[PDB]
């Protein structure tokens, strides 16, 4: 999509509403699989909330698109090589794109709030380009995202739970890894409406499930190595004071000369299942995190579908 030049990245929508243009300044990449971002500081200090994303996206270029909220991006620069980072604090997911799956609405009434003493301060985009033969004619690029804020508080607030291995281990040529992660949950209600998975090469499916009176009730389940948007969640799952939180990713070591562990660059893995939910503004936290493994012993119950891919 088009450069804006002289009009600028902020257009008011009414008294209170405003759309945010962050996109590439106009970048032109050297090799394939190349890694872009860039940082936008939000325009005002005071609380705002993130109601609305709309893909800008040159359909020939771009791969996949994410988009995060921080407080210090890694580059104080105009772009950089995401390999050096996208944040140096937690990196807020809020929106994926990806090319082959067309990503769903946030859910009217819901927003992510974002700006004031405690939200977010910066927004990272994530450009990743697959083919560069679009550079042929050689124009410069300005892909990203439109995004949608009102300063009008609410109802309902998005949020990312975000599970995630630490200590994974893959040892080479082997069959099966399991990476499995659990917590009990220990807030108000949330209710998971969407999932993302993240795997690196050697994830083979990714299964995230709710744990209430040792039942398993499914939040998502992915192929990772399948374009990793945000998939919408087929019934909607409240998760309650009480229930525990399970994943597991499956791996396999086949292919592979050294072990395998859980790190940044793409001869790492990861293990991230990215459950997003709502909650009552009333109520609602923004963001929560499992790296742990609290019910192992919990993990024999755990449906066969999980060790399967599909
Ligand atoms: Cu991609
Ligand atoms: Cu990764
Ligand atoms: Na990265
Ligand atoms: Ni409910």
């Amino acid at each position: 999509n088009e450069c804006l030049g002289t009009i600028g990245p902020v257009t008011p929508l009414d008294a209170s509403d405003f759309a945010l243009d962050i996109r590439m300044p106009g970048v032109t990449p050297k090799e394939s699989d190349t890694y872009f971002c860039m940082s936008m500081r939000l325009p005002v200090d005071e609380e705002a909330f993130v109601i609305d994303f709309k893909p800008r996206a040159s359909m020939d270029t771009v791969h996949h698109m994410l988009l995060f909220g921080c407080n210090m991006p890694s580059s104080t620069g105009s772009y950089w090589f995401c390999d050096e980072g996208t944040c140096t604090d937690k990196a807020n997911i809020l929106y994926a794109w990806a090319r082959n799956a067309p990503p769903t609405r946030l859910p009217k009434g819901v927003g992510f709030r974002v700006g004031g003493e405690t939200g977010s301060k910066y927004f990272v985009l994530q450009v990743h380009y697959g083919d560069i033969s679009a550079f042929r004619d050689n124009h410069k690029d300005c892909s990203g995202v439109s995004v949608h804020l009102t300063r009008v508080p609410q109802p309902l607030i998005a949020g990312m739970y975000l599970m995630m291995s630490v200590d994974t281990v893959i040892p080479p040529g082997e069959k099966v890894v399991n990476a499995d992660i659990s917590c009990q949950y220990k807030m108000y209600p949330m209710h998971v409406f969407a999932y993302r998975v993240h795997t690196h090469h050697l994830g083979k499916v990714v299964s995230g499930y709710r744990v209430r009176n040792g039942q398993w009730t499914l939040i998502g389940r992915q192929n990772p190595q399948l374009p990793q948007a945000f998939y919408p969640v087929e019934h909607p799952v409240d998760v309650t004071f009480g229930d525990i939180l399970a994943a597991r990713c499956v791996f396999t070591g086949e292919g592979r000369t050294e072990a395998t562990h859980i790190g940044g660059t793409s001869s790492d893995e990861m293990c991230n299942l990215y459950i997003m939910y709502y909650m009552e503004a009333k109520y609602a936290l923004s963001f929560m995190t499992c790296t742990k493994n609290v019910a192992p012993d919990m993990f024999r119950t755990i449906p066969a579908e999980a060790n399967i891919p599909i």
